């Protein structure tokens, strides 16, 4: 009845059950123009694959999936993702509501298309990815990874130190993510730092990376991050809205970067 809350109880689930929504693909949901969902329909309708057990990308409604040639099979319940209408003032204001998708898996009759490894070493795809970016990326002996918001780069440490480009990847990947949100780019941050302030952002960065290492093929790092869960319970308790806020900003870092890496002069 009440979409926010509804939304934020099914996150504060999964958290609670084991694995936060955005955690569970460790293939991207589409609509079924194959344009790709974005931002917190993503994390909506990925546990909702999970849960479900569900092997297609893609996404309908009953019109999308009658009028394209095809039936949903009875008994099936869908899902609740994300969009905007219109009111008038004086076709206008937008505003949020839900709305009711089915997998392809609980549908009969639809047309054909639709259902690495990287050693130690720098990979030099990955290394054009992060070039790309247009981030300050220095290297130094220092054994910790880190974004610097005051310098404005980002310190890696030395590969080998790794043993695993995919882990030395998706720690960049991770690092990338809160390089955005620096005041001349997504401003983001906090303006006074605490315990707060840096839960909010990690949480960010999190579901940041999960939509950033989907594409790139890597697999996100989540030692890191287990100090934080119990404020993202929380905050996620007292504001209903605040998982909302959250998706938007991490669909942003994930854009950009992208963005940037192809910016084919
Ligand atoms: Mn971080």
């Amino acid at each position: 009845f009440d979409l926010y809350q509804h939304v934020t109880d099914r996150i504060i689930a999964s958290i609670e059950a084991g694995t936060p929504a955005w955690r569970k693909p460790w293939q991207m949901p589409l609509r079924s123009n194959g344009e790709a969902y974005r931002g917190i329909n993503v994390v909506m309708l990925w546990l909702t694959a999970a849960e479900k057990g569900y092997r297609s990308a893609y996404w309908f409604t009953y019109r999308q999936a009658k009028e394209l040639g095809g039936q949903v099979r009875k008994g099936e319940k869908g899902s609740t993702v994300v969009k905007f209408g219109t009111i008038e003032r004086e076709k206008k204001i937008p505003y949020l509501k839900g709305y009711t998708v089915f997998n392809a898996d609980q549908i009969d009759g639809l047309p054909e298309q639709y259902h690495r490894d990287l050693g130690t070493a720098a990979d030099p795809e990955l290394d054009a990815f992060f070039a790309a970016t247009g981030a300050d990326i220095r290297t130094s002996s220092e054994p910790r990874a880190y974004y610097n918001p005051t310098g404005d780069y980002i310190h890696m440490p030395p590969i080998a130190t790794f043993h695993s480009a995919a882990g030395y990847y998706a720690t960049l990947a991770h690092e990338a993510t809160h390089w955005t949100g620096h005041k001349s780019r997504l401003d983001r941050f906090s303006r006074f730092s605490d315990r707060k302030s840096y839960a909010f952002e990690e949480l960010i960065a999190e579901i940041g990376n999960c939509m950033l290492c989907a594409s790139l093929g890597l697999i996100p790092d989540f030692d890191q991050s287990a100090a934080y869960v119990q404020s993202w319970l929380r905050a996620l308790k007292d504001d209903k809205r605040l998982i909302f806020k959250a998706a938007t900003e991490a669909q942003k870092a994930a854009d950009l970067l992208q963005e940037n890496a192809a910016n084919f002069q």
